[PDB]
């Protein structure tokens, strides 16, 4: 069962702007989902002070990077709150029309693509280097469900059979052809460490065969 919704206009724009300006400062989409990540893990972090049970989910707070030059996709784990379904039709559990209002207005004001975190639609930064995003997540009060798509003013919304994640969210990013560079390992460590130093959790990069 693999249900299909429309993009908001307001996203759709946000989406396509993206994909069209040219902009060759694409490294910073690492560092938006990398702070997407730890603002989820702080979210069950502090969930967890008060109550212990939303860790028997999984009591581990981190985020791993996983590049696959075969399948040519660079995935962000992490073991954060993670997203309900309505979260993700809601457009991934962020404001994003009245983010991407905030965002175009400070585009034609002094701002450049790079600031597009401290509007809250940070994720959409992906479509700089994939053509096509998929976001498996799990919350403790849902079931596990994946987001899927290529733009073209659409995503789809299905119950993932996959792997049991436990709680969290992953990011598969589905590489452009001429972006391979995010699938090395000296040219991740090397934006890792530019941009997201001092992230309060241990971040792995995984190596391949
Ligand atoms: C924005 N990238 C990292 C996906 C994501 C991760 C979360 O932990 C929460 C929302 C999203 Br979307």
């Amino acid at each position: 069962e693999v249900e299909t919704f429309a993009f908001q206009a307001e996203i759709a724009q946000l989406m396509s702007l993206i994909i069209n300006t040219f902009y060759s400062n694409k490294e910073i989409f690492l560092r938006e989902l990398i702070s997407n990540s730890s603002d989820a893990l702080d979210k069950i972090r502090y969930e967890s002070l008060t109550d212990p049970s939303k860790l028997d989910s999984g009591k581990e707070l981190h985020i791993n990077l996983i590049p696959n030059k075969q399948d040519r996709t660079l995935t962000i784990v992490d073991t954060g709150i993670g997203m309900t379904k309505a979260d993700l039709i809601n457009n991934l559990g962020t404001i994003a029309k009245s983010g991407t209002k905030a965002f175009m207005e400070a585009l034609q004001a002094g701002a450049d693509i790079s600031m597009i975190g401290q509007f809250g639609v940070g994720f959409y930064s992906a479509y700089l280097v994939a053509e096509k995003v998929t976001v498996i997540t799990k919350h403790n009060d849902d079931e596990q469900y994946a987001w899927e798509s290529s733009a073209g003013g659409s995503f789809t919304v299905r119950t993932d059979t996959g792997e049991p994640m436990g709680r969290g969210t992953k990011v598969i990013l589905h590489l452009k052809e001429d972006q391979t560079e995010y699938l090395e390992e000296r040219r991740i460590k090397e934006i890792v460490k530019k941009h997201s130093q001092f992230i309060g959790y241990p971040i792995t990069l995984f190596v391949e065969k």
